[PDB]
């Protein structure tokens, strides 16, 4: 069994790829049968070809061996990325509360809650933390919070 | 911000790197600020690249969205590569105890255990496991059974 150039670069490219944390040129030579001053190499074009072309991926090798890296100037997209998971979509419960919110603006929680015909505390929260809503004034008649939608939810809506 | 079609292709490999599960083509268009419809046709042309010149890394598309996994054929070396960390490499007590039977061939536990000075089962039976040792015969005299270094030995080892 021989791996040419083009195909021991594609089973480290494999190898590579389902590790969670960095393996050694030793490992990856053992579990592809190469001499290791073979893969070492072979490691060190390949991280010079990503680098070559600005890739996303960035090949580097530390203390504990060789490991796929996330490009430094790519970053801020990781970030985003996986923060746009810690809050999942509304439930039609708060949509339809927003909406109330909305469509009679100036609202205490108290009308919000009878329109609905349920308690809304968990569903103003979120609303609340979410900017989509916030604390406007109060009601002169009975001094209770009134509420509005913000500006962001003109936004995250459509047009302004 | 704006990406020309070299730009996103790296973001898109950066993002693509990070996930432990499927992304959406919607996540990533969110996550780099473009239309799904750009992106989803990027993924599509990266998954052509990629299987065009028959990458370790195949890029493929589910219900859960698109990830990157090991292309079918170099399972084979996937395999290995993870098993080859089951085991961790031998302590030196061990190789200790594997030179005794090594250079006493036939050997019974019992003279394992006293020139070593010390109970030997954990050893002998990782030296078992692996291969490195085997029971040949037993002693006339007493009847226990004597051991040897395998085949694999003088593998491993060098030679034969």
């Amino acid at each position: 069994a021989e791996l040419d150039a083009d195909e021991l670069k594609r089973v480290l490219e494999a190898l590579l790829l389902v590790i969670d944390t960095p393996v050694t040129a030793d490992a990856l030579a053992a579990a592809t049968e190469q001499p290791v001053y073979r893969v070492a190499a072979k490691l060190q074009l390949m991280a010079d070809e990503l680098t070559g072309r600005d890739s996303g991926i960035d090949l580097r090798h530390t203390s504990e061996g060789w490991r796929m890296y996330t490009r430094a100037r790519f970053a801020p997209y990781v970030e985003k990325l996986l923060l746009d998971g810690a809050r999942t979509k509304l439930t039609r419960a708060a949509l339809e509360t927003l909406a109330v919110v909305a469509y009679r603006q100036p609202v205490t929680r108290a009308r919000v809650s009878a329109v609905r015909g349920v308690n809304v505390d968990a569903v103003m929260r979120t609303l609340l933390a979410r900017g989509l809503i916030t604390e406007v004034g109060t009601d002169a008649d009975t001094g209770a919070v009134t509420f509005a939608t913000t500006e962001l939810f003109l936004e995250r809506l459509g047009l302004t």
